[PDB]
């Protein structure tokens, strides 16, 4: 996250840190047996880190369960990232509390000028590299489709939406993939990719999670 804030230890329950011997990606509990991410996310070997705040160091609320087996989306295409969502679900389930919380999936699509959370332990320099030790957030509002097909002409499709500031500074970025955009308590966005991080008019794109949620239902309940 560039531009955010210390989120404050396990204020943001939902969200969990993928892990293969480092954070690589980050993710969303929906029940206690699964998680959301992004389809790019994808590797195998995925170990998922609930209840954190510093990932270096386990202060307590920790969980850490293995993947059983991480579900990505048929149609993902990895050249465009259309359907870039992925379904984990866990060994065992996770013990939830005040701490470890799963956030709900939407009944309807967000409208623009929508205000969301978005958080993570991605890169927090926009011309750089410098990862935090505990969850950053960033408030940013959901922006039109016209000025998000004016930024990325020709690539974004009916499962993508912006978010973001188009002056650049306050941005989701790599490390943060896979993570929260909770808008009015729903899931409404999984960060996927954007053009640098931070630069001006080129905001962050978001898988559309509102128009997943038959497939999210469905695939759960036959797994
Ligand atoms: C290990 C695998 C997940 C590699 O994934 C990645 C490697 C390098 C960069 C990204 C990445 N940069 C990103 C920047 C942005 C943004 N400008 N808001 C977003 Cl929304 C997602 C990104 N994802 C990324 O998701
Ligand atoms: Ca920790
Ligand atoms: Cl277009």
């Amino acid at each position: 996250i560039v531009g955010g804030y210390t989120c404050g230890a396990n204020t943001v329950p939902y969200q969990v840190s993928l892990n293969s011997g480092y954070h690589f990606c980050g993710g969303s509990l929906i029940n206690s047996q699964w998680v959301v991410s992004a389809a790019h996310c994808y590797k195998s070997g995925i170990q998922v880190r609930l209840g954190e705040d510093n990932i270096n160091v386990v202060e307590g609320n920790e969980q850490f369960i293995s993947a059983s087996k991480s579900i990505v989306h048929p149609s993902y295409n990895s050249n465009t990232l259309n359907n870039d969502i992925m379904l984990i679900k866990l060994k065992s389930a996770a013990s939830l509390n005040s701490r470890v919380a799963s956030i709900s999936l939407p009944t309807s699509c967000a409208s623009a000028g929508t205000q969301c959370l978005i958080s993570g332990w991605g890169n927090t320099k926009s011309s750089g590299t410098s990862y935090p030790d505990v969850l950053k957030c960033l408030k940013a509002p959901i922006l039109s489709d016209s000025s998000c097909k004016s930024a990325y002409p020709g690539q974004i499709t009916s499962n993508m939406f912006c978010a973001g500031y188009l002056e650049g500074g306050k941005d989701s970025c790599q490390g943060d993939s896979g993570g929260p955009v909770v808008c009015s308590g729903k899931l409404q966005g999984i960060v996927s990719w954007g053009s640098g991080c931070a630069q001006k008019n080129k905001p962050g794109v978001y898988t559309k999670v509102c128009n997943y949620v038959s497939w999210i239902k469905q695939t759960i309940a036959s797994n």
